[PDB]
Formats: structure tokens, C-alpha cells, sequence
């Protein structure tokens, strides 16, 4: 069952992505986040190889969820007659990067260059795993405060990764990119690394480039911090408006900028004790 093997604490929160508990597993009382779904809020459904009808959720996050990784993995699921119930890990003590830039403010490059080199890894991770996230933000990001790692939340907005064109999207606006907005048509790969342009600056400057449509648009990158050179130029890089002048993965993490990245726990000593 799920109450004789989980203790279930206080909500946590609750959004569109349904509503998530602390909890403990009984066992061996690891941290747990309890997450349920009313079925009909479920709007992406797929299925498991033994050919389970399960939110799209599941299926993306057992996916991702095999080894270690910088993604929050899925340790069980249930269904009930009218939700589903997913088991995830929770760091202990743990924030998510909205709240830590929101409290801090723009971060240091060298506290940025950790933070984004971890995304970086486990965007690749879900992408190896033929998963495509479609909502990386600063939200979606948990730090584990003692480990100085971050792990990838929410994979409600996710589809399996594939060639061809996407045209369905229901991320984040802000963080979506302007093919989207002007054709409703966007690629997996080069959408991911815009989103990662508007994370990147979102870290350095401590707010997200675009409010707006035009802006999106227009790709007119202003900075409001001090940023260097190379950080500006790997930002806008990511940001060209032509998804194909946009960096690989392998071009990110080969650009100067990227050099000399401080492991998760130096990255925690120096920047997060
Ligand atoms: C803006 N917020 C707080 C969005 C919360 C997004 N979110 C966090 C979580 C998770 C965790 C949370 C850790 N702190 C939270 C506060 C509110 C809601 C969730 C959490 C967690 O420890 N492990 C998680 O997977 C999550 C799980 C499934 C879908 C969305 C999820």
C-alpha cells in the first residue's frame, strides 16, 4: 500500500503540477516528496512497455530515472480511482533556484558557472534518455544545500524527444522561444538551449531577459549586472533568433566561459556553508 509504507507530513505546495507532501519512507525514513494528480487534470497520458495507461509523467520520469543523475528520480507510483500518486526524492535541506536567486540576488560567475555546468549534465542525461524536458527554468531546479547539487523537477510539460517539428507547448512563456512564439513550431534541442540561454541570465543577473512577445522577438540582449565578456557571449549565443545558429550541447560546454568548473561539493564549501 502507500500509507503503511509512507508517513506523510505537511503540503509543500501545490500548482499545476497537482499537490506535493513531505513524507518520509517508512522503512529506512528517507526524505520523500508525495506528489498527487486528480486524473482528470491529466492531460498528456502515455503508456509503459507492459502497456500501462499512466500520466506522461511517469513515463518520461521512469525514463530518467535508472543510475545516479541531476534529476529528482521517481522511486514508486500508484494509481487510485480518481489520481495517481508518484514517490520522489527530497533533498534534506533542499531550496529551489528561483528562491535562491529571488534571496541572493545574481550570482557569482563562478557559483553560476557550477550551477549551469550541473544543468547542462542533467539536461544531457534526460536527452540521452530520449526525454525531452520542456520546462527547464530557475522554478524547476532544487538545490540539495549540503551537496551543492542540483536536481531537474517537473516533468509534466515533457514529451519523448524526437527529430521532427513540436507543435504543442505548455511550458513556461518566458522561457520559451521565439520560433514558438512567432510560428508555433519549434525543434527539441535548440528550444532546450534557449531556455538554457534564459537560465544562464537569469543566474548572472538575477532576472530573465524578456517579459514580453517583442522582446522574445527582437533577441535584443541588454544586461542589468556586470557579466563578462565571455558569459555575454556564451548568453547570447544561446539566444540567436535562428534556432540553428543557436550552440550544441558540446559547444556550450566547450566554450571558454564553461573552463575550469568547480565540483558540486566545492561548489557547497565555498558558496553555500
Ligand atoms: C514553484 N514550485 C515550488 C514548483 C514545485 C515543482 N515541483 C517540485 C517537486 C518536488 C519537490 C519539492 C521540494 N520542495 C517543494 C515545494 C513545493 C512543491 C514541491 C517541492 C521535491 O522534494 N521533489 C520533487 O520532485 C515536484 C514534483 C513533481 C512535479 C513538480 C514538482
Amino acid at each position: 500500500p502507500l500509507e503503511s509504507q509512507y508517513q506523510v507530513g505537511p503540503l509543500l505546495g501545490s500548482g499545476g503540477f497537482g499537490s506535493v507532501y513531505s513524507g518520509i519512507r517508512v522503512s529506512d525514513n528517507l526524505p520523500v516528496a508525495i506528489k498527487h494528480v486528480e486524473k482528470d487534470r491529466i492531460s498528456d497520458w502515455g503508456e509503459l512497455p507492459n502497456g500501462t495507461r499512466v500520466p506522461m509523467e511517469v513515463v518520461l520520469l521512469k525514463k530518467v530515472s535508472s543510475g545516479f543523475s541531476g534529476v529528482i528520480r521517481l522511486l514508486d507510483w500508484f494509481e487510485r480511482p480518481d489520481s495517481f500518486v508518484l514517490i520522489l526524492e527530497r533533498p534534506e535541506p533542499v531550496q529551489d533556484l528561483f528562491d535562491f536567486i529571488t534571496e541572493r540576488g545574481a550570482l557569482q560567475e563562478e557559483l553560476a558557472r557550477s550551477f549551469f555546468w550541473q544543468v547542462l549534465e542533467a539536461v544531457r542525461h534526460c536527452h540521452n534518455c530520449g526525454v525531452l524536458h520542456r520546462d527547464i527554468k530557475d522554478e524547476n531546479i532544487l538545490i540539495d544545500l549540503n551537496r551543492g547539487e542540483l536536481k531537474l523537477i517537473d516533468f509534466g510539460s515533457g514529451a519523448l524527444l524526437k527529430d521532427t517539428v513540436y507543435t504543442d507547448f505548455d511550458g513556461t512563456r518566458v522561457y520559451s522561444p521565439p520560433e514558438w512564439i512567432r510560428y508555433h513550431r519549434y525543434h527539441g534541442r535548440s528550444a532546450a538551449v534557449w531556455s538554457l540561454g534564459i537560465l544562464l541570465y537569469d543566474m548572472v543577473c538575477g532576472d530573465i531577459p524578456f517579459e514580453h512577445d517583442e522582446e522574445i522577438i527582437r533577441g535584443q540582449v541588454f544586461f542589468r549586472q556586470r557579466v563578462s565578456s565571455e558569459c555575454q557571449h556564451l548568453i547570447r549565443w544561446c539566444l540567436a533568433l535562428r534556432p540553428s545558429d543557436r550552440p550544441t550541447f558540446e559547444e556550450i560546454q566547450n566554450h571558454p566561459w564553461m573552463q575550469d568548473v568547480l565540483l558540486p561539493q566545492e561548489t557547497a564549501e565555498i558558496h553555500l556553508h
